[PDB]
């Protein structure tokens, strides 16, 4: 969990302009997030980047969770291994709004990492899910309060979101 070079934005969030990938292969947390939906079918946006950084490794033990535990619910998460990149990977579902899912299950999608003391992780439900990522940002601050390290791929959203906090 060696973290450094991150906005502090509140006691408990902190953001950097970083690949979750590349972060998570210098720091290696105990916990990285991914931005799963309910089959864990790690296809594109950010689960797509972890699952092939892992060489597919996400993927088969994935399968293997939900053939015998069933898919997740939106807002709901499982712990499975981190392999190369993290001790544990907490797959957490936010809403998917491109898919028209409702915003009111992104507070619960953050909910979830109240479970682990820190997490390198992205922003739920930005990306391809379609979320207003600054949006994202405001509900994780209101919300988790172990402490989140949030990697920001796209350095013009990363300052876009830095902006909303500081002017
Ligand atoms: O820049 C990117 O492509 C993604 C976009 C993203 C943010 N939240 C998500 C949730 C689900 C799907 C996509 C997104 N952001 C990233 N941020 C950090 N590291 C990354 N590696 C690959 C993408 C990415």
């Amino acid at each position: 969990n060696s973290f450094s070079g991150y906005l502090k934005l509140t006691d408990n969030v902190y953001i950097k302009n970083a690949d979750i990938v590349e972060e998570a292969k210098k720091v290696k947390p105990t916990v990285v997030v991914n931005a799963a939906n309910v089959y864990l079918k790690h296809g594109g946006g950010v689960a797509g980047a972890l699952n092939k950084a892992t060489n597919n490794a996400m993927q088969v033990e994935s399968d293997d969770y939900i053939a015998t535990n069933g898919p997740l619910k939106v807002g709901g998460s499982c712990v499975l291994s981190g392999h190369n990149l993290a001790k544990h990977c907490l797959h957490v579902v936010g809403p998917n709004v491109n898919k028209g899912e409702d915003i009111q299950l992104l507070k619960s999608a953050y909910e979830n990492f109240n479970q682990h003391e820190v997490l390198l992780a992205p922003l739920l439900s930005a990306g391809i899910f379609g979320a207003d990522p600054i949006h994202s940002l405001r509900v994780c601050v209101d919300t988790v309060r172990t402490n989140v390290y949030l990697a920001v791929f796209d350095k013009n959203l990363y300052d876009k979101l830095v902006s909303s906090f500081l002017e």
